[PDB]
């Protein structure tokens, strides 16, 4: 990554072994578990494009999903070059194209040159949205089950429910209500309109 | 977060493979057991809006209490946008509103510049507050037992009582002897008045 | 904690995980065996007040505990205000109350103030007196046997039993001889006076 | 590994405990799987020729692999001797040789010297590149399956079974339709060309 | 420990949680085996007094042990007072007693004093050397058999016997062959004088 | 070790204890395959003597490969003083014997002012190359088998048999074409001369 040394400067940082391990440890432990991206996005702190793809490279499984990510990811660097048409001048900087952000085309020192340029060209950050877009849509794909389909079980506490309902919806991305078992749902009614989720467990606890 | 460097100026820091981790693990291990706050607090120390974003979207599990806490912080977000009202200056630093101090409509740039002002901005600290103040319901609603319900067994030492007396005190944020059993209640009675916990101990022993 | 920097000045640093994990743990492992003492000591090594409370906040079991250090502590902090009254001017430090050292009405900033100031307010070192006070009134409590009943089995090796009696002594804070077995005895009132232990032990292998 | 200090020069900086380990366990649980590679690339990140060779010197062991690695690095060695022939000066740098870029026949110091050259002789880098030329070698060799041989079977979900296919396909460096099972396939075909992985995967899901 | 910061100079720093966990472990783990000794002496290197106390406070078991070490200190301590007898000046450094190398008459601040004075008075390292000396008379105590009694199997490989033989010659600080089994004797007597070990093991392979 | 720092100079730090632990633990898991050596030169990257004596003396078995190494060592240190003989000048260096290369009559002090010096007498990286030495006689002393008796089982894959042929060499420091099985000592005689291993891998997979 490129980060700010004791001094001061934005100098590159080689990737560390803790970061490697913890990315592919967390994939091999939740797949694409909603919370997975929140996870990469945070180990990739700083991350220059050739380290987004060492962590996307060093994953094992899943290589459907990682096939389906490169799809995306050609989409949105192809909308780049649509959007960001490039025309070079001895010693200087180059202008990227969708497969320079990707880091198939351009060399560290190339993404290094525009990530710590004045202003910055925030290659990193504009592949990890990318990827980020890709990942997201490679977690709907996942998501086991319809939300229409989470309904509380007749001697189920609510409070377990409603995490299955939550994390269901975010997997996905009135019917907490509707859903809920006849008893509770009796107890919901009663309650009336604008009941916060902490007052309806409450009722049904 | 936003730490001192060894020369001595404020800077930002990408969170730590080690603090993603421990945060990920004591939820997976306690869940909103009271010592878990603490934890958060300890953990987040420095900590932007986006990291403690980053945190709280890391967890897997426990949806409906993750969904607690939005409501929470949008009541907080809301009553900060009530006392704190905001009307750009080309190149100068704006307002936060509750949703910036949430981290949701704010860049990590702007978090930074608010943090490192001078005088500081203290959004991270402001919005650790509305969190820690969610999780504190959370930890309240999930406490399985009154205190009234805890009471001594017949063959129960004193010592294990008290830790299960005061352990749930803490969950639920005089009765101690009234809840004791009949041989170490009459030892307490006889004691008298301004005993303390350790006289108390030492005396049913 | 407060640590020196690279440059040489005195600064807050975020405890870290690492010392997070280690205090929970050794409680977690050990409880209140006497060696959990310097184990705390050296964790909370340049803590602040702060840091102190986030170690004994974050421990999750043992409350009957944590309740009677709080009680030790609030002693304490009152033989503090009873010794040092306290009567503030503008961008000037006010003096530390007991409650101020305990960290309950301080805040950091005025901790890092006072223990950073020259000469240094010790308010961490002050209050890591007081917790360590409490914490040895709770390793005597739970110190489950007298050294009285450390006696030497009769096949027990005699290095054994003097691991047994001293283990309870320090719980706890001529008898050797006296509680050894009859053939061990024997051969130590054999030695006369003024024996050491490795003679003792030597004698009995 | 050759790194930037805090100052700002290069300098050389040992080999890590964490870095060595990292890679001996990596190739003990994944052997000659192709994300073993990026890994490798990642782990040896500033590496000199001395530092590549003790991360393959530390493989325990496929020695059989091992010594293919040697016979594809004096290849590539070869090959450099032939487009850059070599012909001292008292104090002077002397031109990299094959076995020099390899390690076998070039200290530490002229390693650093090359590698910190204006400009640099990137030694550690060439070797990289030969190691990986001879690492892919091995990973096509140990690739068990033909891509031919991988079909869906009847009840396999067709997630699993592109999984499978693209995960040989990598080892290995309309087949997917043709492969897929008849329910599958029939479905597949009515999708007409053109149609991305993902919305194959949701036809069959 | 005293450690050189990046700077140069000779500051403090607190002890490790690494170092802290690392020296517990290796006792629960080897107890007093020869081993235990030099990894003390690499894990308190640039330890104050302070720390060498903190290290065997921390120790839980092998009280009868640390009582042991104890006495040792003590009769170090009171050679030391013996050799250097002591007569305060304001402001000025005191010379250091048996005790107060110990670190239990003397202050952190005291003890960072004397060893970062110039020339300095290396408590640290005068302390450990008598630590060290005590832990030599627990190993020896503590070494279970006789060098005597250590003879080959008759089916046992010779390697195997060597190394039980030196094993034991190292606890207890020509009759390696008179304890070879009878096979193995006759070839190391057929040998004859001046045979390095090397020799008598591919012998007796 | 000795190490640069951040500034640029040459400084002396303590043997970390993931260095301490993850010799012990290499030892302990692999014993004298030829693997260790190489990890033993990297863990003792810029290892004074003192450090290397550390390394060795905290291994806890093998204790007849010690005593072996030490042996060698003596050799080494002799030939030394044969080669290098020594006649001190007040406050000047003196120059280093056999024994204080092996660090067993030379300060920390003394190995640091050598180590340090312009230009530097380099006595750890010479200690190093005679430890080497003597580890490279253990590991060809504990190697189990012949070359001559590492055949090809009838059911036996080539790339496993391979792996034991070569593992095999490694220890002991055309033949496996007549070592192969008759199946595939037809298909390799086939081949002809000159052919590379990756090609006879290929043609008996």
């Amino acid at each position: 990554p490129i980060v700010q040394n004791l001094q001061g400067q934005m100098v590159h940082q080689c990737i560390s072994p803790r970061t490697l391990n913890a990315w592919v440890k967390v994939v091999e432990e939740k797949a694409f578990s909603p919370e997975v991206i929140p996870m990469f996005s945070a180990l990739s702190c700083g991350a220059t494009p050739q380290d987004l793809n060492t962590m996307l490279n060093t994953v094992g499984g899943h290589q459907a999903a990682m096939q389906m990510l490169k799809e995306t990811i050609n989409e949105e660097a192809a909308e780049w070059d649509r959007l960001h048409p490039v025309h070079i001048a001895p010693g200087q900087m180059r202008e990227p194209r969708g497969s320079d952000i990707a880091g198939t085309t351009s060399t560290l020192q190339e993404q290094i040159g525009w990530m710590t340029h004045n202003p910055p060209i925030p290659v990193g950050e504009i592949y990890k949205r990318w990827i980020i877009l890709g990942l997201n849509k490679i977690v709907r794909m996942y998501s086991p089950t319809s939300i229409l389909d989470i309904r509380q079980g007749p001697k189920e506490p609510f409070r377990d429910y409603v995490d299955r309902f939550y994390k269901t919806l975010r997997a996905e991305q009135t019917l907490l209500v509707q859903n809920a078992n006849p008893d509770c749902k009796t107890i919901l009614k009663a309650l009336g309109p604008g009941a916060t989720l902490e007052e309806m467990m409450t009722a049904c606890q």
